[PDB]
């Protein structure tokens, strides 16, 4: 339940990944893993706080959240070590030439609901749910990640701290768009989820026809949402309903993940599984 | 957020469990605990235990849908489970395949992990308290009202087998239950799932059987005639260890069992 303090010698770590300075690394005994090197540079401070924030992020253990296996914390380099998800992130899986069946897409959605229900269950606001932060194993089971380090302030600042040698907008609720200092709520995560449902049936990012960013922000704040007609393949009307309900302008008019799970699970089981 | 105060008029019409029809929301199970005289002085305490009951919401625990608090009728209203309890499902003429028994075990682990996550000790996990819907998905129940004292008192005033009980609580009723108390119970549940019956069938008497269990007696593994994976036999032995400390946590179980389930049984 305390963090595993791993050494640099324990790995033969690879080149970067574009789905990240995130890299695949080979542990000498425990085998294949994912490593997020946060810092490289001279010695610095906050060592106890980072190791406590690692302990904090090690607390959250579920079948649908990515597990911290350990951390590297040495003289002038800081890294997070996490379990290997073979098929990469959700958006990578949807774009692949291999067909993703309806039943699988259904299960993926239930597994995300399960995972979000867990984090909210522990009083965690994700703040940055998006297909990047949804990883997929070889059996097409998923786990939720915080690779932005949204919920871990000391690690997130460490990336841009000082002497460091080493996306969101589409899934961010309109209340927080163009807001320098916004407080994200649980219902912020519910909006993100709605855009994720759309992406799962679109097999692409939303807002492809946007030209400038200030155009897209002002559009989404004025009530624009992903084009439902741009869903070419079959998407059940129950899920089309659900994503419209979850990307409501009014935060309070959105449901909660317990509320979603209660409706979606029996629908999934009866119609999609 | 808070509990729903339902009326008896809103319905058609372990405790007097009746299946009842809510006039709008549809079919439910109602546990009418008290029918007769009036006890309105302690209604606040029951409604405070109800709030406590209402806070536990998971896919693998039975949900309180609402409660009836009237002059001389007191009921818990909870979600319907078509196939009844686990022991009833195992004893049916339809053989329940290995893959399903595997999934059942994962769903129990999921549910127990949730309750422990909310600081809940079940204290009386057993096949009777494990209910099964039409697609063989399970939800854990507290029909004995082990964790709800005022309702449990009310249940059995006018108008309990030991096979799944950890040895620390056998002949010690003051011993505080821990998480590891539930983990022993779970071990005996694993056995029953592959046995398709209650253990200790050829015990002489319960006084003597209790003393046997305290001295290290466990269910007969040779009584499992049908196939049981060896790593599940290993798991149930590790979970029914004499020493509470020597048993794994439900988190500990989940992390070993889930990838085993997925790779070998799913
Ligand atoms: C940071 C790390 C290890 C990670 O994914 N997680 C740590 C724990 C579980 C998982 C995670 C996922 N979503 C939200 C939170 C919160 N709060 C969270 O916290 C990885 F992204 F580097
Ligand atoms: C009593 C009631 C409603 C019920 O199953 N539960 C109430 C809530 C969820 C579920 C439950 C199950 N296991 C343990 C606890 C605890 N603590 C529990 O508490 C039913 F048996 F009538």
């Amino acid at each position: 339940l305390n963090v595993i303090k791993m050494k640099s010698s324990d790995f033969l770590e690879s080149a970067e990944l574009d789905s990240g300075k995130v890299s695949l690394a080979f542990h000498r005994t425990q085998g294949l893993m994912i490593m997020k090197t946060v810092y490289k540079g001279p010695n610095c401070e906050h060592n106890e706080a980072l190791l406590e924030e690692a302990k904090m992020m090690n607390r959250l253990r579920h079948s649908r959240v990515v597990k911290l296996l350990g951390v590297i914390i040495e003289e002038g380099k800081y890294s997070l070590v996490m379990e290997y998800m073979e098929k990469g992130n959700l958006m990578h899986v949807l774009k692949a030439e291999m067909s993703t069946p309806l039943s699988v897409k259904g299960r993926i959605i239930l597994e995300i609901i399960e995972g979000m229900a867990y984090l909210h269950g522990k009083g965690v606001i994700h703040k940055d749910l998006k297909p990047e932060n949804i990883l997929v194993d070889n059996d097409f089971h998923i786990k939720i990640a915080d690779l932005g380090l949204a919920s871990f302030k000391m690690w997130s600042k460490l990336n841009n701290e000082e002497h460091n040698e080493l996306g969101t907008l589409y899934y961010m609720a309109p209340e927080h768009l163009n807001d320098v200092n916004a407080k994200p709520t649980e219902k912020s995560d519910v909006y993100s989820f709605a855009v994720v449902l759309w992406a799962i049936f679109a097999n692409k990012e939303p807002y492809e026809n946007a030209i400038a960013e200030q155009q897209l922000i002002m559009a989404i704040k004025s009530g624009n949402r992903p084009d439902v007609d741009d869903i070419t393949e079959y998407c059940p009307r129950e899920i089309i309903s659900l994503m419209k309900l979850c990307w409501e302008a009014n935060p309070e008019a959105r449901p909660t993940f317990p509320g979603i799970e209660e409706k979606f699970r029996p629908f999934y089981l009866s119609q999609l599984e």
